[PDB]
């Protein structure tokens, strides 16, 4: 699996799934985090994740 | 259920949903590098997210915020 990062990267052995998570930093002002991932993040309160498992479909 | 209809300059709004209605949702819409306008309001089934974006649907009152 290949995931996105800011650049992309491949993910180690048991990683299936590529991650988008929204984290506040003010109003309408979010950072999004992506990367690979074996569990699906938990999303902040305030925010939100999207989780998908083909090649880099995070973008 | 009360869902947030609105959110500016740290004023919102709220309503109260159609009986039909059951969730509140959260729609992230992009409008630039790290810039979103998040809509909020009421509805029946939670929609998808366009592609750049993402949603959050939850069912208690103004969970939404």
């Amino acid at each position: 699996l290949t995931c996105v990062t800011d650049i992309t990267e491949e993910c180690a052995a048991g990683q299936k799934i590529c991650f988008k998570n929204w984290k506040k930093m003010g109003p309408k002002l979010y950072d999004v985090k992506r990367g690979c991932t074996a569990t699906c993040p938990k999303a902040d309160d305030n925010g939100c994740v999207k989780c998908c498992n083909t090649d880099k479909c995070n973008k």
